[PDB]
């Protein structure tokens, strides 16, 4: 009645060590849908200890289903295939205890430029090139590409227009007057609330995917019936919503390490996104079946020197600390080597400081740069003194009101961290978490 052609045809040598397969599976295809289960089951058949890396908590679910029925361990008791987020795996790589000797590693959405993704990618490529494993990077925008308008499935109407930046009292029609299938990418959360409010005071109720709430409001994109989507950079990694068109002003904020007086991390004002990033934003459409009326409205042009972004040095701080049987430090994935020009091992710490470094990132929720400086200074995880003893220039304020901290010990102190990383206080939700850290309740 039927041929086993029910499940895809997985070429061979994609499991052959010393090889790195780049699956440029354009969006909407059978990427996680069918391609993965096929490859996974085939490995489980080939008796291969496997590792599956998901970019986000949400994408981890998209894979739990496509893999629902297969022997896999998530986040009996003797499975041979693991599945966790990028960050979780990289954290474990910093542990003094070696990870399993995976014969095959598959990374989903392998373009995410977060420090951890960059580190894991370096680790994986080093493993395949050593001959200890075979790797597979799954992404339509692989590191190195710069194509803002690449092939797609559904016809895309590419045309530039004047996308507003904030609240408007009049003008622009295609905005407040449309079908209701469009995604709007914005630079900051501060600005995302205005363009959002405006769409509310007009004639539409949309959803705001916050910087760190993608694992709550996303699910609602499936059908909570809305006209527009207001996200930030985060959507670019495993986000699927309802839309026939997308508004893309090609803007974003990005962490930068300054070096004037004290070294500090700033979030540089709204700047151009990367080409691959631009694609990713447009790729949210033109990936559907029969549809033909899917247009892309973009303002501004993209740039390619994302080199001053803190993530490259931060990914390096993680790699110099990766524990490897030989002791030879993992290099970065071939196409990303040229982003940082630092000596291999300039950031390697000693056993006890490395653990603190890890803890400050896992239990403290602090960015890589900040946790490294704190650990590098010999400070202990529990010792929060550094949160109040910085110079006068590091006092944090809301409107002009100096923020104070009620420690769980009873005192009321002014928030003045010794090292300043703006990622810890720009977004109110982040400031909240950090306050909890400074108070000693974490």
């Amino acid at each position: 009645m039927a041929s086993i052609e029910d499940n895809p045809e997985i070429e061979d040598d994609i499991f052959r060590k010393k090889r790195l397969t780049i699956m440029d599976l354009h969006p909407g295809a059978g990427k996680t849908k069918r391609y993965l289960p096929a490859i996974v089951r085939e490995a489980i058949k080939r008796g291969l200890r496997t590792l599956i890396l998901a970019p986000t908590r949400v994408v981890a679910a998209e894979m739990e289903e496509a893999l629902r029925g297969l022997p896999i361990r998530y986040q009996t008791g003797r499975e041979i295939v693991d599945l966790m987020c990028h960050a979780t795996f990289t954290m474990r790589l910093l542990s003094p205890i070696r990870v399993p000797n995976y014969n095959l590693i598959i990374m989903d959405e392998a373009h995410f430029t977060d420090p951890a993704s960059i580190a894991a990618r370096g680790y994986i490529s080093t493993r395949v090139e050593m001959g200890e494993a075979a790797g597979i990077f799954m992404t339509a925008t692989p590191p190195g590409s710069r194509d803002p308008f690449p092939q797609s499935n559904a016809p895309i109407m590419d045309e530039e227009r004047e996308i507003p930046e904030r609240s408007w009292n009049s003008g622009h029609e295609w905005v407040t007057d449309f079908k209701g299938k469009t995604v709007w990418f914005v630079p900051s959360i501060k600005a995302g609330n205005d363009i959002a409010a405006c769409l509310r005071k007009n004639g539409k109720k949309v959803i705001q995917l916050s910087r760190k709430t993608f694992d709550s409001e996303y699910i609602k994109t499936r059908t909570n019936d809305w006209d527009f989507v207001v996200t930030t950079d985060i959507s670019e990694m495993g986000a699927n919503f309802k839309a026939e068109r997308v508004i893309d002003p090609r803007r974003c904020m990005k962490p930068v390490i300054l070096t004037d007086g004290e070294e500090r991390v700033i979030l540089a004002g709204p700047m151009p996104v990367t080409h691959s990033s631009a694609a990713q934003r447009r790729g949210r459409v033109g990936r559907n079946p029969k549809n033909e009326n899917d247009q892309y409205i973009y303002m501004g042009e993209p740039l390619e020197n994302d080199e001053d972004c803190a993530h490259w040095k931060e990914a390096k701080m993680l790699l110099d600390n990766i524990n490897t049987p030989e002791g030879i430090i993992p290099s970065m994935f071939e196409p990303e080597r040229e982003k940082v020009d630092a000596i291999d091992g300039e950031y390697r710490l000693r056993g006890e400081a490395r653990k603190t470094f890890v803890d400050l990132m896992r239990r403290g929720d602090l960015p890589v740069w900040l946790a490294y400086r704190v650990a590098a200074e010999g400070i202990n995880y529990a010792d929060r003194r550094w949160c109040f003893d910085g110079v006068k220039n590091n006092q944090i304020l809301e409107e002009n009101v100096e923020v104070e901290i009620w420690t769980k010990e009873g005192e009321r102190k002014k928030l003045k961290p010794r090292w300043l990383d703006a990622r810890i206080y720009s977004d109110p939700l982040a400031l909240k978490e950090f306050k909890e850290f400074a108070a000693g309740r974490k």
